[PDB]
């Protein structure tokens, strides 16, 4: 494990980080407290820590309190080894359309969803661990686009409410080696053949 350059610093900002097409944000390791954007609260006015343009990508990565807004995905990104140490309002919205993978990383203590999927998208969670949740996705509520989520060596400990949460029938949810303690219900969609096992 070779820990990043960064690893020790704390990068404290006062404004989102824009990523752009084509780039990659790598942290090195770094820590970032955003100050001004949030509390970590519920209150849906928060600014998100990242904004990552279609096709931009961001990793290695420490988000500490406040978790803010998190992280805004516009679509055919790819978040590598990013920690959430303090889930925010959510941890990662899918905001626009594309494929969006959550590779590696982890994250703690979220209030209400980690993931929260507001627009049609191909969502996968790897080799990732959460603890304290209330879920770990959501598609918005009351909305019926198709989102297809894949939990792929997901370890989720503490789920206060369900794994994941959809109101489309259309959504689907695929998992393997998904491993899950205390948990109140694994998955609320509108029927439970919308999840599968590969
Ligand atoms: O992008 C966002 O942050 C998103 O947040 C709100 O919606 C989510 C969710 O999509 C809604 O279904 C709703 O969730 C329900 C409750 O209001 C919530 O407190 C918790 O109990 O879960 C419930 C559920 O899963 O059905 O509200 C969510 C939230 O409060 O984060 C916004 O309504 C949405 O417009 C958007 O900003
Ligand atoms: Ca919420
Ligand atoms: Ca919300
Ligand atoms: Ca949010
Ligand atoms: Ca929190
Ligand atoms: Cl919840």
């Amino acid at each position: 494990h070779h820990v990043g350059t960064n690893t020790g610093g704390v990068l404290v900002i006062t404004d989102t980080i824009i990523v752009k097409s084509g780039q990659t944000y790598d942290g090195k390791g770094i820590k970032i407290i955003a100050q001004g954007m949030g509390d970590g609260s519920q209150s849906e006015n928060q600014k998100p820590i990242f904004k990552l343009e279609k096709g931009a990508n961001l990793k290695n990565v420490i988000i500490g309190a406040p978790g803010c807004d998190g992280i805004h995905c516009y679509g055919d990104n790819v978040v590598e080894n990013v920690v959430w140490e303090d889930v925010g309002e959510d941890a990662l919205t899918v905001k626009s359309e594309g494929v969006v993978e959550v590779i590696g990383g982890s994250a703690k203590e979220a209030a209400n969803a980690v993931f929260q999927l507001n627009a049609p998208c191909t969502f996968k969670v790897k080799n990732f661990t959460a603890t304290n949740i209330g879920k770990l996705v959501r598609q918005n509520g009351n909305t019926t686009f198709k989102v297809v989520i894949y939990l792929e060596d997901v370890t989720l400990n503490n789920v206060k409410s369900c794994v994941a949460k959809s109101d489309s029938p259309v959504s689907e949810l695929w998992y393997h080696n998904l491993n899950v303690n205390n948990c109140k219900t694994l998955f609320e969609f509108p029927s439970q053949s919308q999840i599968h096992q590969y």
